[PDB]
């Protein structure tokens, strides 16, 4: 039993039942540890027990450092840190505020957290003082008992859940007390404002430079177009971390006597490995929808039909190329691939870009834009179908999500 | 010192100071408790001490149970278990099987979380039986007086450290990415080139932080670890522009008579503005993948399983709540959203980051890897399923084909 | 411009320089078609025409048909049609009664119709007389003037729908003019019920062999169970055509040195030569939920997700298998498919019957219903998830719509 | 008769029931017709027949076109029509290129068709161009005076054939079934045997039927049409057990303001209840894919993205409605449906079966056939797209696979 008395200039804690292990192991180091946080010399001891004395029958007395400035001064060397603590009259001096449940030495944590050298002060006139009410509150922040015994239950929970059914919910009992407690303080955060800047300036130069590309550059190829933004494509699309360019297929469906080689223009790596396509077209008024409905229904044009159809014939080329594909594209661009990194087809999805929406002119009418969602949805591998406006369009939302 | 031998298909457990009080206590309560974790009835104890025979050449034998079709049934009396506890003739009896570390109970811990009376059974072909090799693992990872004291010293730890500096690392590596961002941005001008030396600088300085986050916040509450996760997830997620906290949604299924309304924890919006759902798990778990397969075929862990199931639910009410979801979500998060985006409820996925698969280890086998892999792509609604240990290679990835 | 008039109490048609090459036609041949509807003879003329009268001043005289009992006849030679036409007095005498547009003859295209050579009669009170009302209502459904024009516009409208995309799009307003007259008669539509009645015998008798396996025939073996479903996994699902077992699949992911042969117990030919997996798998109690709920969400059992993982391999397998797998699966199974099919791979898919709902048994809780129903429609490979109750419900379900 | 020559880079066509007489009309209209196709004002005509030459000595000639660019200029005034007709130079300029059999011209009927005034351009690379291959189908699909009149009969059989006894010969299919199903079923036993005997009389009784619609009745109404198929469509697809016509939707996306009614004109509701739609369409074509490929790749016809796109606006349509459509459609076909089975929305797929693919000519290449069976693939919220010849093979496949 540990009961803590100040008297006078010094504070004197009492040990009350076999203490001649103590005394023992005073004498042998100069030193003993009473409940694992504090650490007492026999100078520390106020009366050192008479060897003919029986030490169980003595009552063990340590001296604490002596008050001062209306604050008790506790050593160092006890708690074992190198910075000395000063604890307030108010708060009444006991085992509870030195340690956490399980012998945790709440000081000795602190000490080692705290940098600076300057000593802990509690509750205290001083600037530098814990709020004796905060410190009370992370007093029952810290784990107590049953908290442990949630811990517990859960730790063995999650190595049995599939091996045995029946046993209670221990882990979401567990998360949920953790929950009720907030470690983290959300005024102290990370701003990470000027990497969202860089992310505008990188936004808007790509969003700039494809909006100039559509207002005065009709002169250059279709190729020469898919080279503009093949660059922009690893930005707009950072899932897939490279592009790859002409990549050889085997068609074993359009002759059955002869493979067939097929060269997808520009193909995509996600860091996963798995491989995706990519069509760029040039931009047109309307390459993305007809003129005239079909009853009463607007339908594909033929340049889109035809866009999709090349990259669908393409995935289902690679489908069919399957394991065999994976380790013939592996080897081609194995220097290309990050090290450690092989292309595995995984289903190969497209994602197209062809022709300017009618939206931003405003000619679509609401039932047109109806259609050109559902155009736009319409087939499964094609996972993504855009056109250079749209395109703008979700860089400007970014930009303006980043700017708020 | 404990000897465990079966004698006539009969379990014995004999015992080898003055052994004179076990016999008088076994008189005095009709019961003796020895190691702390076993309890012997008068009548259990199989040879009784005689006062004329001598106990310091005497030694303890006590009934341990039978032996009955290539089972050790141990009684639960013994283990003060309300349940039988069965063990499998193949595994040695040991002490350290009843008890791990300083006397701390095993089977104790494991009948507290079964409601259900049915017996433990350890080891054999036994349905509810529990692997020998998993038996190893939870004897290794059981939380013992020491583990619970390690969990409390990091416990404490942390709630200091959260309340000291807050995200003091994260912070320090946000000061090194500023630095490495002014060396290379010498320019206000930006080159595609000097975009890409930015985007290495901010994937390492993204992955370095989630590193950080394992390492040493994992024993944060489950809601503190989504807050440390929730800026990271726009930027390892672009496409998703804006991220949204508490969503509700209106559940039918559950009561028809009255909707229950749901909460997302987390949700994403993309540029297009449709909805998206992600899930951010604090990682209590150390394997996603259950460690012995159910029939030659690695499942998903219950963890894994939970995360999905938690996400499908969601979906599922966004899907059936449709338009007059997306009118209501819009109206909640018009300022959130950019101006002239409108939340919509279109082909609403999942992407759920949990627990840590560990391929670094090299444990997993080839056929082990093959599983994961499949587990991963299983799921129709999960378009992204990932582990901390994932994320990181992903990201490492990017980092090498922007150097690359 | 024909006219009709009754001289002598039978009708007389007159006819409007073509009128020599008349004359000149009636002596080469006695038949004449006048109007392309209307044959006429020399013995018919009331008065014939001669070369010293002038053509343009005569006038064609002819006999129509002869009135009798006030109902006017008209001969078969007249229409060429073997059977004579009776025209009631009320009913007006013209060319449009006989003739329908661009000359189709209405009276011609009746009698090849008609098996029975009792001569057609329109109007008056003869027991099989066509009604006037009746008459006049088949006359407005004839094609007219509008409608040829509208047939023609959509006729030219569909060759060039995808080249011009400037059409009107004739087809939806021919198609919309057409959906307005519908000429079936609702009483004409087929019974059917004596085929629905054979359809519930057979759903019956599958239901009832399925039913009385679970309840009473427990104890054959899970290959035993396969065998007895094998036959009724056709007429359960009539997509999949053939039923193939112990499929040798090559598998390169286990082992990547050495091919390993993989043996899909249950296969499903579709009738495209589709190829899908089927798991049989042996009921149980449940089987298809765990009892306790991980964090408030039932998670899919470790039987049930095992069953998943095995047909996920399959599944994956044979897409990297790919279009080698499809020649190699072709040439197996090539004499058990019928001749013209080729087993292609294509998107396999699997379909799997394990456990039992245990809804009917014990009511589940609203949650766990859902959950249930969430599960079922989690994995995208496995398109369909059944339990043996469900197959039963189903049943039931055709059985009852077949009835009703 | 009439001869084009080209001389100069001008079209001249030169003729040659009195010459003078056409001279004389034009001093009396300032324009003359010739053949009932081309129209040739005084302007036109390229060489005067002077009073001195015999009007038979000379050769009447009219100046035709212009030849410029690579391409012969016919102006609108020669074929009296305000739009001009632009013929490619390497297609010879013949009557029939102009005019269909007896005088029924063919640009006259395009003109009509088409709003837009910009001229019509035959061969060619030209987007805007018809290719040369399209032009020879439309010269023989053309609609004619006997085209006509043979679309006219064949419709005016039908609506008799509709008036007496419309389903004739579906009636006697259906006896022959009955009479096998009695020869078959003697036993009064069912055995898997005698089953599959049974099915196969249904499946031919259901081929021969959809075989005798397509080459007769083919002419009635889009809603005859899916009257005559709508009994069978449950025997086709036996997972759907009952068929709703005319189901009402609520559609908010066309008008903001207030929600428009759509009915989906026949939707399939299966075991589970999971509503689904199917879309039959009345065969207007032979092709369901273009006759000449976009850039090698085959894209579909506009019928064929017609009956796709009003199937996926349906779609779109259910999926929004949601819970709130599971409730409306439920209660309204509450007796319809089996007592205690409600209509899920779920996600709603749709079977289009439009037009005649005719495999079975072998007319289709290797890369078309490829083309084909991809587009059929490539439709997301499809769960299949047939044609009415790929649906009687399958037919054919499921009645071979019962026989052996
Ligand atoms: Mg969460
Ligand atoms: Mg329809």
């Amino acid at each position: 039993m540990l009961q803590f008395s100040f008297v006078s200039n010094d504070v004197v804690m009492t040990y009350d039942e076999q203490i001649i292990w103590v005394w023992e192991s005073l004498n042998k180091f100069q030193t003993v540890c009473i409940s694992r946080i504090f650490n007492f010399q026999l100078q520390d001891l106020r009366n050192p027990p008479s060897t003919v004395q029986d030490f169980n029958d003595y009552e063990y007395s340590f001296n604490f450092g002596t008050l001062n400035n209306e604050y008790i001064t506790v050593p160092g060397r006890i708690l074992s840190i190198n910075r000395d603590v000063l604890i307030h009259k108010s708060i009444k001096l006991e085992r509870k505020v030195f340690a956490s449940e399980r012998n945790v030495s709440i000081f000795g944590r602190l000490s080692k957290l705290l940098d600076h050298t300057n000593p802990i002060i509690i509750g205290g006139d001083k600037p530098e003082a814990i709020p004796k009410s905060v410190f009370q509150e992370l007093q029952s922040k810290f784990p107590n008992t049953g908290e442990l015994d949630r811990y517990a239950n859960a730790r063995v929970h999650a190595i049995l859940a599939g091996y045995l059914d029946g046993m209670k919910d221990a882990r979401e009992r567990y998360e949920h007390y953790l929950n009720r407690k907030t470690v983290i303080r959300k005024t102290d955060k990370l701003d990470l404002e000027v990497l969202n800047k860089l992310e505008i300036e990188k936004y808007t130069l790509i969003r700039d430079i494809i909006q100039d590309a559509l207002n005065n550059k009709t002169n250059l190829s279709e190729d020469d177009w898919q080279s503009l933004m093949i660059p922009f494509i690893t930005l707009l699309f950072p899932k897939y971390i490279k592009v790859l360019e002409k990549v050889k297929i085997f068609d074993y469906y359009s002759n059955p006597s002869a493979k067939t080689n097929r060269f997808i223009d520009i193909a995509l790596v996600d860091a996963n490995g798995n491989l995706d396509i990519i069509e760029v077209k040039k931009p047109f008024d309307d390459k993305i929808l007809r003129k005239t409905p079909y009853r009463d229904n607007y339908i594909p044009t033929s340049e889109l039909s035809g866009g999709i159809m090349q990259a669908e014939k393409y995935i289902f080329h690679l489908s069919k190329w399957g394991v065999k594909g994976e380790k013939e594209l592996t080897n081609a661009y194995k220097n290309s691939l990050p090290a450690g990194m092989c292309i595995r087809i995984s289903n190969p999805k497209a994602i197209i870009i062809v022709g300017r929406d009618q939206i931003a002119n405003g000619n679509m009418t609401d039932g047109q834009l109806l259609d050109f969602e559902i155009i736009k949805r319409k087939y499964a591998n094609m996972i993504d179908i855009l056109t250079y406006d749209d395109l703008l369009r979700r860089l400007n939302n970014t930009i303006e999500a980043l700017k708020g």
